């Protein structure tokens, strides 16, 4: 689920940025599919939204999947092997968490008018 995603985000970035900062960024962060990914960070969010879609096609509800992870000192990692839907959804969230951290944050691309900018 999303509480765990927020935890995987803070682990991969190490406190430097709030999860709130990522939920209304560009055209795709916040899950509204629209236009072109404006940024590197915005492509992380499109890929993540798309990841969660394959998940739902395999029977995995991203919302209802409470998986198992461990936050190490280099960032998060998934511990599921057998419970296959929990590991798939964990991978969507872990790879997005690391993407968000390694990606540059344009403060100018946070909260853009998506009606205009994301067509």
């Amino acid at each position: 689920n999303l509480v765990q995603f927020s935890y995987l985000i803070q682990c991969a970035n190490h406190g430097r940025r709030p999860t709130r900062h990522y939920m209304d960024y560009g055209c795709y962060c916040g899950w509204g599919g629209s236009g072109t990914p404006v940024d590197e960070l915005d492509r992380c969010c499109k890929i993540h939204d798309d990841c969660y879609s394959d998940a739902e096609k395999k029977g995995c509800s991203p919302k209802m999947s409470a998986y198992d992870y461990y936050c190490g000192e280099n960032g998060p990692y998934c511990r599921n092997i057998k419970k296959k839907c929990l590991r798939f959804v964990c991978d969507c969230d872990v790879e997005a968490a690391f993407c968000f951290a390694k990606a540059p944050y344009n403060n100018a691309n946070w909260n853009i008018d998506t009606k205009k900018r994301c067509q």
